[PDB]
């Protein structure tokens, strides 16, 4: 009956926006600053909030946003209501170690520019060659970013803090980093990714490869030697090559051409490591299943032409260039490390 | 484990914006226009979209979206993917009788002018007397809606549909109407409510009562006398009064005067009927909880004066006006008739 689905389906938008506002207001942190498995009032949390000081009602409005995150299991409740951090609410407290937390990723996935793009998802389907983001902002995404600092930050801050947790995950399972001479990181960005590798495997020689306009600003890393160029023209010579989140940006023709350029500048007895989220064929309310789908949608909103992929499809791509024995390694919740051997 | 909490919290934004594009692309009617327990595929669904006749990749993208819906169980999945309506997917298919769905309501809860307002939920906690809608748009809700047809209509079409399903329930459960001659709808707008009531119970002389400019347009219905005026000044005399989704738009001191004025124009054994979704005293992942939270959020966003309330709070209000019996009557998933007996 309807008055069922008015709640089931009507909560769907309400939760993320309530979460977002909580993140924006620190909440998840200010709560942790009180203790281990602690349990706090709205009136308290708002008391540890500078620009609330001037607002009386600060208390009651916060209690209304929180009880939603409560009922959502995103927070935990006791009785004046008392909220406390949860398993999948701890990823929102920045570590005292660095400052890391899922916050920066999530504030990006749900940014007005991402959602305003989603608000036009119905266009990939109706109009051929429509870019939701373009339809939504009337600029090529890279044009927009060039003139929109806040948008640029949010994207970079996000795919970084993310990349970190993605790498901590690979520096836990994967062993293949022991017994490497050099990795050549393709579309390596400004080298951070590999910087990380060089420092936990000094055994390795670091080559960051990306476009000249990128490389020119890349910081200087011990082990990381930068090299500018067009990976679609020619990847540089090397033994081990990284492709973390590069193939999902690109189609099939183009994905091959890059994977080809890698075979060439790679010796026999040597592999291209490809760090991705592999799309199961059995999609379910699995984090396996959802870690592929989130990007697919983001990829449809921001990059009509990219796509996440099933282990079947990587193996088709990473073979029509001339590889064999594509050895996929499960890492966590879908993070595979599809090895492409020459 | 981060890489787990990146889907649980990550999906929270994608699902809604997917459902939207789905409803918008008209996916739930087309899967139905196939059969009863039909399992259909993007390729076919696409060919039914006359707008997607000329966008080759049409199907490919629809598939990419519908996947995300399958995972979350809006749709149902099988093996190419084949999807079909479900209990929920169903409540988004316009009925043979009336053309009614949750669609119009869910397309409003998630409309851009509402999300935009959600993207300032935090303002309610910080800046005192702040109204996210106003922060986000410049205008007050009504200023904006008078110069913005598309928004105005979306809001009507949603409030419309919601009422229809909300009553169908009331009437399946509440014995009180059979046993009434006069019903005065206080804040009835164009009195579409007190019509539905009189139409099903024609021994009732209905009175619809709202402000001149509202009443100034209401149409004419059999068994309904319209009456212009200001409920917070005087309320017309009447055997019984209805107050559907009124109390919740106002704060305690101002609900009390409205209910006072009501108690002043009632005979003894007269009663105010309060139709609200009621805030449970302990919340959870239950339709009784969200059916109260969703509106309590939309309020903070669009009218922060308004709140949802607990049966005990509604009772305190009534008693303040000098009624003397509160009979809470559960209807469905949190929906109530609360009777204030004079």
């Amino acid at each position: 009956c309807y008055l069922s689905e008015t709640a089931n389906l009507g909560k769907l938008i309400c939760i993320p926006m309530a979460l977002r506002a909580a993140m924006e207001l620190n909440v998840f942190q200010l709560i942790s600053k009180f203790g281990t498995d602690a349990k706090v009032s709205a009136s308290e949390i708002a008391s540890k909030m500078p620009n609330a000081k001037n607002n009386p009602e600060a208390a009651m409005y916060l209690d209304r946003i929180l009880r939603l995150l409560g009922a959502s299991s995103i927070l935990s409740v006791s009785t004046e209501k008392l909220y406390g951090l949860t398993n999948s609410s701890c990823c929102l407290v920045p570590r005292q170690e660095d400052g890391v937390s899922l916050v920066e990723e999530l504030l990006f996935t749900s940014d007005k520019v991402v959602v305003d793009s989603f608000f036009k998802l119905k266009c990939v389907v109706e109009e051929k060659d429509s870019v939701p983001f373009e339809v939504a902002h009337g600029a090529k995404i890279f044009e927009y970013a060039a003139t929109e600092p806040r948008m640029n930050q949010v994207f970079n801050d996000g795919m970084a803090v993310f990349s970190i947790v993605v790498f901590e995950a690979v520096f836990r399972v994967y062993d293949g980093f022991l017994d490497m001479k050099e990795l050549l990181d393709v579309g390596g960005g400004i080298g951070t990714s590999v910087s990380k590798i060089v420092a936990k495997y000094p055994l390795i020689r670091g080559v960051n490869f990306d476009l000249p306009h990128v490389i020119s600003v890349a910081p200087q890393y011990p082990g990381v030697e930068h090299v500018a160029g067009d990976m679609f023209e020619e990847v540089p010579k090397g033994q081990n090559m990284l492709l973390k989140w590069v193939l999902h940006d690109w189609g099939d023709e183009r994905c091959v051409k890059l994977l080809k350029n890698c075979w060439n500048s790679l010796p026999v007895g040597g592999k291209v490591l490809i760090i991705e989220f592999v799309l199961p064929n059995e999609l379910g309310n699995n984090a396996e299943s959802f870690n592929a789908l989130i990007p697919d949608l983001l990829l449809m909103a921001l990059n009509p032409g990219g796509k996440e992929r099933t282990i079947s499809e990587y193996d088709d791509l990473g073979k029509a260039a001339g590889f064999i024995k594509t050895i996929p390694i499960p890492i966590s919740n879908g993070l595979h490390v599809i090895e492409f051997h020459k």
